[PDB]
C-alpha cells in the first residue's frame, strides 16, 4: 500500500497516507459525496454544488498540516506520526454524521419530525465512525501503521464530539491538550474545520475569502497554560483573529442565512415531513426505517443522502403527492414570500420555547388599516436566527492565549480594552425573519401590515423598508423617530 | 410615479445571480421563466464531467450552472458585436434568442453527461442513433409546450415559430446553399455563437474552460474577454461572419491547445474513463429492471427513456444511487459493480500505446481488440492465462475538434489597417513550432482481473500485442515487460 | 485616432478612448509610473511594487464603468458620452499631484519641511492637470470629442478636489449631482477610487480582497434626495456597505499603517529633510527648486518622483553624507526599534498640536527601576495614528441613501439601530506607536520602561506585551487588572 | 528558561515574509543577512521585464521579489527530495547553499534586465563578452567580501570556500568527466535546482511563470507543486539525477509550451521590443557623458560599470530617469529619445515574416538586413524614398531553451512499478500532436520615419523584401501591400 496524491482546487496537490485512503474508500465515507455542504444554498448560489466529501478531505489535510508544523517547530512536544494520523482521521471523519442537506437535517428536520429525541450530526459522526471501523476491518490496518486502536479510536471520537463523560479527556493527556484544539475547538472555535470551509465555501459561492490560515499557522506556538500545553497565537495577530470571526459572521450573513436559502430549507423540510410516513429505507437485518428513524441504524443512515429529495420528486405513489407537490413548487420557483425582518431591542432575548407561538402573535396583530384579506397563524412563518461569534454571548478572544516576541514560551492574555475601540460591543444577537405562505398581492400586502404592527407592539426594531411596506403603521411608533 | 418628457417612468427590475465564474449576472425575465421549469432545473442533477468527480474531488459541478454561463456569455458576445457594429442590425430579440439557445444547448444531456450518449446508449441500443444535442431539441420543445412559454416569448418581442426554430438550429445545426431558416445569410454570425460547427470557436468552450478549471484545480490559460475585444463581423463569401484580429492567430492556436490539454489531463483521465466504463456496465445490467414512468403512465427503461421527454425529465445522476441503494435481487449484479467503485476495487490499468505512421484503428474493429490482446503469445513464464473478456481496450480519439482538419484553416481574420476586410492565414504564415497533425488515437488497455499475478500477465500480453501490431512502445514498456521489449528493435 | 485596448491584471482588457490616450501619453501623466502606490510599504511587502500610474488607469476605467451602468439603467438621467469622458478623465487625473512615495510626501515630508504652507496632493492634482492640459494642447482634442473645455475642465477639477469656492458646484447642476460621487465622494467615501485600490493593493500585497464592487454597481440607482439626484444603494446591501468600510480599516491596519512601514517612511522623510538644502531640481525658465519647493512649479514637480531616493543614495557630494547615511541604514536594515503601542482611554483625544511634545513626555517618565542608560527626548519617536471610517467621528452609513425593492425610486435612510448590534459603537480612534532611535539592547530595555511608565502616567491602555517588556512597571497600575 | 530531557530549550525565530505568489515564507537568518545588503537590495530597482512595463501596466515587479521566490522554491524542492529520499544525504547545509544560489542567481542583472546584456552591452562594447550570470558571480563575491558574510556562513554550518564555490557553480555552471568541484557526482541533482543547463527544468522558471503571469494579466497553466510531488532522484549513468514520473511527460511538454507562450505574448511583444530598442539607443547616446563612481573614486561609464562591482551596484533603472531629468546639453540626444517614449512617438511596426524550410539567418548578417530592405524595388508609385537607416530589422530566436534540441530528450523518467529505475521516453512514444521542430526565427521590421507616407512606403519595401528573399507571406500582406503579393505565387 502506497500514498495517493489527490488534487483539490482549494489546497492543491495533497498526499493521502494509505491508512487514510483505506478509510476514505468505504461506503460510509463515500456517502459524503451525495450530501451538499450548504444544503439549500445551491438553490440560491449556483456555484455551491460542493459536497461534504471534498470538505472532509480538506479538514483532514489541514489538521495534518497544523499538527506537523507545530511538531517541526517544537520537538519538545513529542508529536508522533501516530498523533498526526489520529488528528487527520478525526478531521476526515468529523462530518460522517451529517444527513441530507447537511444542517437542514439536524437543524430543522429532526427537531420537527422527532421532538422527543436529541440529535446532533456530531453524535452521528461518532456512531458512523464506529460503524465504518467495524464494517471495513480498519483496526488491523490501524495497527499496521503504529496506532493503538482502543486508545486512538477513543481519541478520534473525543476530537469529533468532545468529552465522552479535572482533565476530562482519556485518549491523550494534558501535555497533548493542543491536539484537541485542531479539528474541533470547543474552547474558542479556532480550528481547521473553519479554515477549510471559509476557503472552500468562498471558492464556490463567488464571495472572496479574507482570512489567511497559512499566516496563522506560521504565528502559532504551543505554550503552557495552567497544566495544559495549548495553542497560542502571536500577540500582534489579535487583530487578524477578530477578523477571522468577522469573516465567519459575514459568511453566515451573506450566504448561510440567506433569507431565500432558509425558505428553501424550510420547504424541503416540509416535504420531508410529509414523506416521512411513506418512504422506506432498509437497514440492518432487512429492518425498515423512515427518514426520521434512519438515524437509529447506521446501515440505513448510510443510504440516507440528498437522493431522498429526488426519490420524493420522481415518485408516483399517491401517498407522496403532498410531499412531491412542495418540491415541485420549489422547481417552479413558487416559494413562500419574504415579508420582512426585524430584531429585538436592548437586551430582550427571544427564547426557543416561544418560537412556535410567534406566527400566532403576528396573525393576532391589529393593524388599523383597510385590508381585503384576513391571515391566520398558519399563513405565517417566523424564522428566528441566532447570529454570534460561536460562543453565545461570549467573546472568543477572551478564551485565546497569546505569546510575545520577546518571550515566545510565555502565555499571556489580551483583553478587549487592549485592542481596538472599533470592535463589536456585543457578540450575539437575534434576527427575526417573517414570511407568508399566501403568495398573491393582496395577502402579501396584508402580511406586511400584520408584520410591521407586530414589530411596533413588541418594541422590535423598525424594518428597513417599514415606511414603504407599511406607511400607515410606522408613524404610530415614535420610538421609530 | 415619476415622469420624464411627460411620460411615466417604468422601472423593470432584472434578477441578479452570482456565479463564481462570471460574477454577478443579470437574467432577463423571459430567461428566468425558462430556467424555472422541471425541464431546466433537471440539469442541477447531472454532473458536468460525469465520472471525473471520482478522480478530481473539486469536479462536483453540474450542467445547470454551466448552462447559465453559456447563456450569459452568448448574450455578452452578441451584445459586444452589436455595440461595435450597429450596421449589423442586431436586435434585443436576436440577443434573447441567442441567450436562450445558450441556456438550452445542454437540455438533452443524460446521466453523467457524455458517458450517457458516448458509452451507454451505443451499447444498450445499437440500432438507434442518439446524441445529447437531438435530446436538447426534443427537451426544449417539451419545456416550451409544457410551461406555456410561447405567449411569454411574444410578450418580449419574439416571434415564436421563427425564433423557436432559430433556437433549435443554433443547438443542433441545420434541420434538413444557405441551409438555415431561422435567420438569413446577413445574420450568419448568430449561428457561430453558441455552437460553432464551422471551426469550434464558440462561447460553450469559453464557459467550460473557465468553469471546469475552477473546479478541477487546473488553471485556465485562454482569455475569452480578450478574444471578444478582438472580434468583428466581416463579409466572407455572401455571409456575414465572425472574424478574429490577424495577430490573435497565436492565441487561437492556444485556445485549441487548452482544449486538448483539458481532454488529456482531465476528461480522458485513465481512471476517470474506467469509472465511466464501470458505471455504464452497471447501467447495462440494471436496464431491464429499472422502470421510469413517462407520458400517459407508460413505462420506460434507462435506455428507452430518451423516447419520452416526460420520462427523460426524471432520468438523472439519481439513477446511480437508485441502483446503489436498491434491494431487489434482480439488481444485484448492477449494484455490485457500483459497490466495487465505492470500495475502490476498480479495473486495473495495464498500459497505453498508439498506432504508428498514419495507421488508423477503425471503430468497426474496437470490439475485436480484447480478443487480439488475449491471443498474443508472450515468451514469459506465467501463472495464469487470460481470456478476451478479462481485457478492456479503450480507443480514444484526440483531435482539434474537426477530425484530421486544422480549425484555423476555417477561421477568417481582419487586419488593423482594413478592419472590414476578411482574410485567410495559412499554417506556413504563423509558426513552425505548431503541430504537424491535428488528430491521433490513444489506446488504453485494462484488466478486469485485479490480483498481482493476472496484472503481471496482462502486462505481458499487452506489450506483446503492441509489438505484434507495430504500435508504439509503451512508456513503461521496459519496466512492465522487460522480457518482451528487446524482440522489437524498432523500439531501439 | 482610435481606441486602445490595454490589459490590466486587476480589471482585465480595458478600452481607452483616444482622448484618454492623449492625456495618458504626456510627461505629466507618465510621471506616475515612478511613484509607488504604497510608498515605503514595498520595503515590508515585497509584492507592493505597483505605482500610481496603473492605479490611475483603473480609477479612470471604473469611473466610466459606474457612470455607464447608471446611464444604461436610467436614461432619464441624461448621461451623455461627454459626461462619461469627463468622469473618466477625473478618475485618471485624481492622483497627478502625488509626490515621492505617495502619502509620505504630503503626509510627512512637506509638513516638516515647510510648516508655513498647507499642501495636499489633491491640490497638486489640480495644478498638475492644468499644467498637463496647457503643455500638451489638450483643449482642441477635448473639443474634437464633444467636450466644452472651460466648463468641463472646471468640472474635472471639482471632481478631484471638491468645491472651488446652496449648490456649490459649477461644472454640472444638481440633477447630475451623482457625477460628483463617482471619483471622489466627499459625502460618504463610497467611490471608485477605493474600489480600485482595494483590489489592486490586495493583489500586490498578498492579502485577499473581501469587497465586491461589481455587486455594488448592480444594486446601485439614482434617486431624488432633496433637490439632488444621488446615488442610492439597495436597502439590503447595507451589511455589505459596512463591510466595505471594514475592509478599508483592515487594509490600513494590516498594511498601510504597518509599524515597520511607517518607520521606513519616517526614515526616508528624515533623509529627504537632510538633503533638501542640497538637491536641485530645474523647473520653469531654468529656475532652481528644492524637494520642498518643487511643489510651487509644476515643471520641476514633473521631475520629482521616487528617483529622488536613488539620487540621494547614489550621490557622492559630501553635503549629502547625512542624508545618504540614513538611506544606507535602511538598506542594511538597521532601523529604529519598535518599543510598543497603546491607545487613549474613554473619550480622551490627542490633539495634533501636542504631537511634538510627546517624545519629551516619554523621556520625562520616571520608571522606578534600575537602568544602565538615560534616554533623551530626541531618542524617541511617537507616531500618533488616526484610524477611522473616513469621516472622523461620523458613521458614513448615516450619510448614505437607500432604496427598497417595492419602491426603487424612493430614497430612504437606514439608522444604525436598524442594522445589527454586532457593528462598531464608535467610528474613530487613535493608535500611539513609540520607537527608539538607540538600537542596542540596553537602550531598548530602557525605552520600554520609559514607555510603559508613560502609558501608566497618562492613563493609556496597557500595552499588549506590557507584563513581559516591563514586568516591574505594570503591577503599579491596578486599572490594568 | 524551559527544559526538556534536562537541557535548556532554545527558541530560534525565523523572519516571516509575505509574498503574493508564494504566500508566507520563512527566511533563515543567514539568508536575511545576505538579503540586507546594498548588493542585494539593488534588485529592488531593476524591473523583471524591462520595457514590458510600458506595454503591460501590471508588470512593475522587480528582480528583488523574483529572487526571493527562486530562493524559496529552491529550498522547497531540495527539502522535498530529501524528505522522500533520506538515502540522498541532503543536509541543512546543502539546503542553505541551494537557497543562497537561488537568491543570488540574478545579482548580475543590469538596467531593464535582459535589455542590458541582450541589447546594450553588445552594441556599446562589442569586443567584450558579458552575461548577467557572470555578473552575478562577481556581484556575489563582492557582496560576500564587503559584508563579512563568511563568518556568518561558518556560524550556520557552511564551509565557505567549498560552498561559495558551489554557489557560484550553480549560478553560472562549470568554472573551467565530472566538471564540478563544490559537490560530487552523488549530489549532481543539486546542480539541477536553480539553473538547469541540461534540460531547463528548474525553479527559476517556476517562479517567473507564476510571478510574471500574476503581474501581466495572463494566467499560468503550469503546476510546479504537482511536478515536485512527481519528482525523484535516480541513478543516471553514475550521477544521481532528478527524474520525473513517466506519465507526467505530457505536463512537461506543456511546461515548455507555457514558456514559449509567455515569450510570444509578452517577452517578445513587438512594441515592448521597440521600447527596449529605443531605451538602448538612448543609453548609447548617453554612454560618453554619464559618470558612475566606483572603487577608489574611479569613474565609469554605463558600458564600463560592469568592470567594477562598486560602480555596478549603483547602476539600475535609475539611469533611465537620470537621463530623462538631465539638463546637460550633451545628453540632449539621449534625453530626446526618452521623451519620444513618453509622448508615445515610437518607431512604427511594419510587419513580420519568417524564413522558409530550414533556412537560418546567421547573427553575422543581422547588421546587413536594413540595407537589404531599403534596396528592395517595389513596383509601387511612392511619395518617398527610404534609406537603410530608416529601418530596424529585429531577428527573434524562439525555441524550447536548447536551440534545435528537444529538452524532453534530455529528461529522465521513472515508472510507478520501479521508482528507482531511470528510463527514457522518446518523442514517438508520446503524442503526434506535439511540435515537429523546437526552434525558429521571427523577423520584425520597423520604420523610424513615422508619418503616413513613409509607413506606406516602408510596407512596400518590406513585403517586396520578403518576396525577394523567399520569406513567408506576412499575415497582413494582401492588405498592407496588395500590389506586391500577387507577384509571388508561392504565396497562393
Ligand atoms: C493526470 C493529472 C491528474 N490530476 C489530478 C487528478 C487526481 O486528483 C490527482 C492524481 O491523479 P493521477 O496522478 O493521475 O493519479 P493516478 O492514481 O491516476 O496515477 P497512478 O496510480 O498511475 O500514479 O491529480 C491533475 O490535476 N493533473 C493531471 O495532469
Ligand atoms: C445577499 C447576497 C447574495 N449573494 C448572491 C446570491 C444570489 O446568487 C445573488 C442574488 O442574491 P440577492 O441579491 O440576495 O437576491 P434575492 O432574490 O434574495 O433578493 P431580492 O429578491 O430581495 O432582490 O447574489 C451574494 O453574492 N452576496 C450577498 O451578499
Ligand atoms: C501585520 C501583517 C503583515 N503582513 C506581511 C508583511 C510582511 O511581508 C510579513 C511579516 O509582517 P510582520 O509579521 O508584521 O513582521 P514584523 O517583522 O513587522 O513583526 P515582528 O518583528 O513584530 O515579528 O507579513 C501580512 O501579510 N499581514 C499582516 O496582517
Ligand atoms: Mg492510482
Ligand atoms: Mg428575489
Ligand atoms: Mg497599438
Ligand atoms: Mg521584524
Amino acid at each position: 500500500d502506497t500514498m495517493k496524491v489527490i488534487n483539490d482546487p482549494i489546497h492543491g496537490h495533497i498526499e493521502l497516507h494509505p491508512l487514510l485512503v483505506r478509510i476514505i474508500d468505504t461506503p460510509q465515507f463515500q456517502r459524503l459525496r451525495y450530501i451538499k455542504q450548504l444544503g439549500g444554498g445551491y438553490y440560491v448560489f449556483p456555484g455551491a454544488s460542493h459536497n461534504r466529501f471534498e470538505h472532509s478531505l480538506g479538514v483532514g489535510y489541514l489538521a495534518g498540516c497544523l499538527v506537523h508544523a507545530l511538531g517541526e517547530k517544537q520537538p519538545e512536544l513529542q508529536i508522533s506520526e501516530r498523533d498526526v494520523l489520529c488528528v487527520q482521521i478525526a478531521g476526515l471523519c468529523h462530518d460522517l454524521g451529517h444527513g441530507p442537506f447537511s444542517h437542514m437535517f439536524d437543524g430543522r428536520f429532526i427537531p420537527l419530525a422527532r421532538p422527543e429525541v436529541k440529535w446532533t450530526h456530531e453524535q452521528g459522526s461518532v456512531m458512523m465512525f464506529e460503524h465504518l471501523i467495524n464494517s471495513n476491518g480498519i483496526k488491523p490496518v490501524m495497527e499496521q501503521y503504529g496506532l493503538i486502536p482502543e486508545e486512538d479510536i477513543y481519541f478520534i471520537k473525543e476530537q469529533i464530539v468532545g468529552p465522552l463523560e479535572l482533565w476530562p479527556y482519556k485518549g491523550r493527556p494534558e501535555n497533548k491538550s493542543f491536539l484537541y484544539e485542531i479539528v474541533s475547538n470547543k474552547r474558542n472555535g479556532i480550528d481547521v474545520d473553519k479554515w477549510d470551509y471559509f476557503a472552500r465555501d468562498c471558492h464556490h459561492l463567488g464571495i472572496q475569502n479574507n482570512f489567511d490560515y497559512k499566516r496563522f499557522i506560521k504565528f502559532a506556538r504551543v505554550c503552557e497554560v495552567d497544566n495544559e500545553l495549548r495553542i497560542c497565537a502571536r500577540d500582534k495577530e489579535v487583530g487578524n483573529l477578530y477578523d477571522m470571526f468577522h469573516t465567519r459572521n459575514s459568511l453566515h450573513r451573506r450566504a448561510y442565512q440567506h433569507k431565500v436559502g432558509n425558505i428553501i430549507d424550510t420547504m424541503i423540510t416540509d416535504a420531508f415531513l410529509k414523506a416521512d410516513d411513506y418512504i422506506e429505507i432498509t437497514g440492518a437485518g432487512g429492518k425498515k426505517y423512515r427518514i426520521s428513524t434512519a438515524i437509529d441504524d447506521m446501515e440505513a443512515y448510510t443510504k440516507l443522502t440528498d437522493n431522498i429529495f429526488l426519490e420524493i420528486l420522481y415518485s408516483t405513489d399517491p401517498k407522496l403527492k403532498d410531499a412531491r407537490e412542495i418540491l415541485k413548487q420549489i422547481e417552479y420557483r413558487n416559494l413562500f414570500k419574504y415579508v420582512g425582518e426585524t430584531q429585538p431591542t436592548g437586551q430582550i432575548k427571544i427564547k426557543r420555547e416561544d418560537y412556535e407561538s410567534l406566527p400566532k402573535e403576528v396573525a393576532s396583530a391589529k393593524p388599523k388599516v383597510l385590508l381585503d384579506v384576513k391571515l391566520k397563524a398558519e399563513d405565517f412563518i417566523v424564522d428566528v436566527i441566532n447570529m454570534d461569534y460561536g460562543m453565545q454571548e461570549k467573546n472568543p478572544i477572551d478564551h485565546v492565549s497569546f505569546y510575545c516576541k520577546t518571550a515566545p514560551n510565555r502565555a499571556i492574555r489580551i483583553t478587549k480594552n487592549q485592542v481596538s475601540q472599533l470592535l463589536p460591543e456585543k457578540f450575539a444577537e437575534q434576527l427575526i425573519r417573517v414570511y407568508c405562505k399566501k403568495v398573491d398581492r393582496k395577502s402579501l400586502y396584508a402580511a406586511r401590515q400584520y408584520f410591521v404592527q407586530w414589530c411596533a407592539d413588541r418594541n422590535f426594531t423598525k424594518p428597513q423598508d417599514g415606511d414603504v411596506i407599511a406607511p400607515l403603521i410606522t408613524p404610530q411608533k415614535k420610538e421609530w423617530n
